């Protein structure tokens, strides 16, 4: 059950029963990994800690941080005993974005939470109103509402209630409610004349380009030539994966930031409500003005992610449980 049983052993018993409670299934789920790099997760490298994190299957960044706090505990006491080859502790070298790489593979879906700190660490307006924007909703065929979105439909829902009115290239008009932060977003998005590579970390010589200037709030960059109108569906791709780069995950999709803001309503509801059912499915269409063939199909497609069990997984610490 334990790798390096007699050294973890010694740990335990300097414990509170309450932290032995928590350590021992940490060390449990670690052995397989301890034994096949044939050492203890204190003479782990930081690449080690984090995908020894990662086979946790856990599921949101604050449980994450919560194990990486319990490892860095007993790395210290490790070093103080001096049992390490090391003499430094290597989890708390581990950055902010370098939690994202600690999230199980199984993680498919953002918190709002985990979305508000992703935003706050993406130094683009670009990069923060295509993840927030496809997580409220405006994304259409192709993403054609996002990609057709001017400035002057921002400005618009400002004062409209924060009703944006959206083109999809499809079947045309919708209305869509969104938050004033989106909107804010948005409208900065719209006016970027610049954007830096890497997420405003990049090593070389370029370390911004130009972006074409126009009022649509998704820009190309000048380099594409691909003229000064709308930008094509890549550039969503492109920005999604500037933003997975930087966090280093392999999750997000546009489908995914979308569904993520379906499933952060559904905990919304649930969290007053106690069950998510059809009703609750029902109310998400309609709290989205989801674009449908018919309600009854939608409401079907949302049973493989609009459930108690999902909903359990991603929101528990908001939930109490």
């Amino acid at each position: 059950s334990m790798f390096n049983s007699e050294i973890k052993e010694k740990y335990l018993d300097t414990l509170s029963e309450g932290m032995v409670m928590q350590m021992r299934p940490i060390f449990a789920k670690a052995e397989i990994t301890e034994t096949l790099y044939n050492k203890d997760i204190y003479d782990f490298t930081s690449m080690q800690i984090l995908e020894l994190i990662r086979s946790f299957d856990q599921t949101t960044i604050g449980s994450v941080r919560r194990t990486l706090a319990l490892l860095s505990l007993y790395i210290d006491w490790a070093i103080s005993y001096k049992l390490s080859k090391g003499l430094t502790n290597l989890a708390r070298t581990i950055s902010e974005e370098e939690l994202y790489e600690c999230l199980g593979d199984k993680k498919l879906y953002i918190t709002y939470s985990e979305l508000e700190e992703m935003e706050n660490q993406l130094v683009n307006y670009q990069s923060k109103a295509v993840l927030r924007l496809l997580f409220e909703g405006v994304s259409g065929l192709a993403h054609s509402e996002l990609l057709s979105l001017t400035k002057k439909q921002v400005e618009d829902a400002m004062l409209n209630g924060n009703v944006l009115t959206l083109y999809d290239s499809k079947h045309g008009e919708r209305k869509l409610k969104v938050s004033s932060e989106c909107l804010v977003i948005a409208l900065n998005a719209a006016q970027e004349t610049k954007y830096k590579l890497k997420n405003g970390k990049a090593k070389g010589q370029t370390k911004e380009v130009f972006l074409v200037e126009n009022d649509y709030v998704v820009k190309t960059k000048r380099t594409s030539n691909k003229g000064d109108g709308q930008a094509s569906k890549f550039v969503i791709t492109n920005l999604i994966t500037d933003i997975s780069e930087f966090f280093k995950i392999n999750f997000l999709t546009p489908n995914t930031i979308v569904r993520s803001g379906h499933l952060y309503r559904a905990y919304q509801l649930y969290k007053e409500k106690g069950v998510i059912d059809n009703s609750v499915r029902y109310q998400i269409i309609d709290d989205f003005n989801l674009r449908v063939k018919s309600k009854y199909r939608a409401v079907y497609s949302m049973q493989d992610y609009i459930n108690e069990e999902e909903v359990n997984k991603y929101y528990a610490e908001e939930l109490g449980l």
